[PDB]
């Protein structure tokens, strides 16, 4: 009965490293690489890129269209409104919130988290793997109901809350049907999001050890563990 949507927020004018989603990455762009990885999700048919109406994000729309996913163009700084508009537009009941600085997101982890959410319908309204952090940065996945998002839209007036969506949930967990999803070990010391040039260099080194874009998260950590010099956004100690 429930429609799951993977709603990826991305924009060219990002606060950190503006333009990064359009950087060359493998045979595509940073954002295009992410979309190709999400094509392997069992929920791939309802992927939408949520970006702004500013002219610069014609590039974001272009990248999404090249990858055959839908595009929603809305509020630049009110992400609650952008996600609520998109979810209503596409009749989404369960929102999988991703951001375009996570190009190596693993669709198998996403699918497991959605499966857990759906199996507990009515006992969970918010599932995250990035409150407590045991995955590398850049695997961040948050899942919540349209109903929860509507409660946040009604409750939250602060600009920080409107821009980041989840902060009120994270600081008031006992007010929600809140649950967390762990990694099997603590990989939080690894940073696999793109906010700096050093992140980019690290991520470029990562994908060079795999022949396709279908590699899993655990494959990636094992390659980093075997080739510690992949990590260029953090000092390496032997
Ligand atoms: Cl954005
Ligand atoms: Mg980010």
């Amino acid at each position: 009965h429930m429609k799951v949507g993977i709603l990826i927020q991305a924009r060219m004018g990002s606060t950190r490293l503006p333009g990064k989603i359009a950087l060359p990455f493998g045979d595509t762009t940073i954002l295009g690489f992410m979309l190709e990885r999400l094509k392997f999700s069992k929920f791939q048919e309802n992927v939408v890129v949520l970006t702004t109406e500013e002219n610069i994000d014609d590039k974001t729309e272009e990248i999404a269209k090249k990858n055959g996913v839908s595009v929603f163009r809305g509020s630049a700084n009110d992400l609650i409104q952008r996600y609520l508009d998109a979810a209503k537009t596409y009749n989404i009941d369960i929102i999988v919130r991703l951001t375009g600085d996570c190009p190596l997101i693993d669709s198998k982890i996403l699918d497991l988290m959605v499966d857990l959410f759906l199996y507990n319908q009515g006992r969970i309204e918010f599932l995250t793997n990035c409150f407590q952090r045991t995955f590398a940065r850049g695997m961040d996945i948050e899942i919540f109901t349209l109903s929860l998002l509507e409660k946040l839209d009604s409750i939250c007036r602060l600009p920080y809350e409107r821009e980041h969506i989840v902060p009120y949930v994270e600081e008031n967990t006992e007010k929600f049907k809140f649950f967390e999803y762990p990694n099997e070990r603590d990989d939080s010391k690894y940073r696999l999001t793109i906010d700096t040039i050093e992140d980019y260099e690290t991520l470029k080194s990562c994908i060079s050890y795999f022949l396709s874009k279908e590699f899993s998260y655990v494959d990636l950590i094992e390659v980093i563990k075997k080739n510690p010099s992949i990590i260029q956004n953090q000092t390496i100690y032997h």
